[PDB]
């Protein structure tokens, strides 16, 4: 039943960019899988999976560089969001491109004006 | 002090194969240890760590590839269960053994049917 | 804007140290980072970040070498206390320092008689 989908954009030197997945809250279990890539050989970024753990809001998964894919298998309640949260380290504005588990179609809305605070 | 038992067996192309760990659910805590093996030099597996953290569903604690041992720590004051995932990634039909922290005693029960989902 | 600690000591060989932060559990978001470090070139150590889960106990959320450093964002609503706990692997008496965020500043009460159990 597999779908990656491919969010592909320009973060900012120093910017944060979060993808939302499931917003819905719909019910989904098994695996999440993202990989971040760069077409600059020289980009420096961190991905970060978040969860809306079941309630307290949103905490840290598990991080990964650019180009090592973030696998994480979850049964946690009815149904739960999440989010891909990317950081450029650098102060080079760089393509990106995030491939990632998506439990629906692909929106640009799925890409939040703000990451969790 | 580590108790450890050794689970061997076989695991067919591309299956899934979940033990239980404390299922007779003692309090406990400290660290637990596993470490999955193969005689198959390509053999291609996951670990995964599973734990029920209550009120709220099993979810993936943490994991390793084959051969990286895999050390946790946690002190819950309740009974609570582990259960250690192996994915077969590969096509190959492989052995298997899991060097793993047990409570008692390894039993064939231990093996499961299913693994949470 | 972050407020960073540095707590220096000596652990004995084999020995654990524990180092509490936000220990009454004030509300805070933000991202928790803490490097160990030790004047022992041959220091052989890990960090382990332990948060309490729901009251249920305290549980492993990562962990890192000597050196490599540690973070991890939440954005929960209810404040928790999180826990370094700092393990000498070596045999060898040693300095160590850890550079951590705090909330407040550093207190002599946030290094822990004890480690959970």
């Amino acid at each position: 039943i597999p779908n990656i989908a491919t969010y592909t954009g320009t973060i900012q030197g120093k910017g944060e960019v979060c993808i939302i997945g499931n917003k819905e809250g719909k019910t989904r279990g098994g695996e999440l899988y993202a990989v971040l890539h760069s077409t600059n050989v020289n980009a420096d970024m961190t991905l970060i999976l978040l969860r809306n753990v079941g309630g307290n809001g949103w905490g840290e998964i598990k991080r990964n560089d650019i180009d090592k894919p973030l696998k994480y298998e979850d049964y946690y309640t009815s149904g739960l969001s999440w989010i891909w949260k990317i950081k450029n380290n650098s102060s080079e504005t760089s393509n990106y491109s995030l491939d990632a588990t998506v439990h629906d179609d692909k929106e640009d809305s799925d890409v939040l004006t703000k990451c969790p605070v």
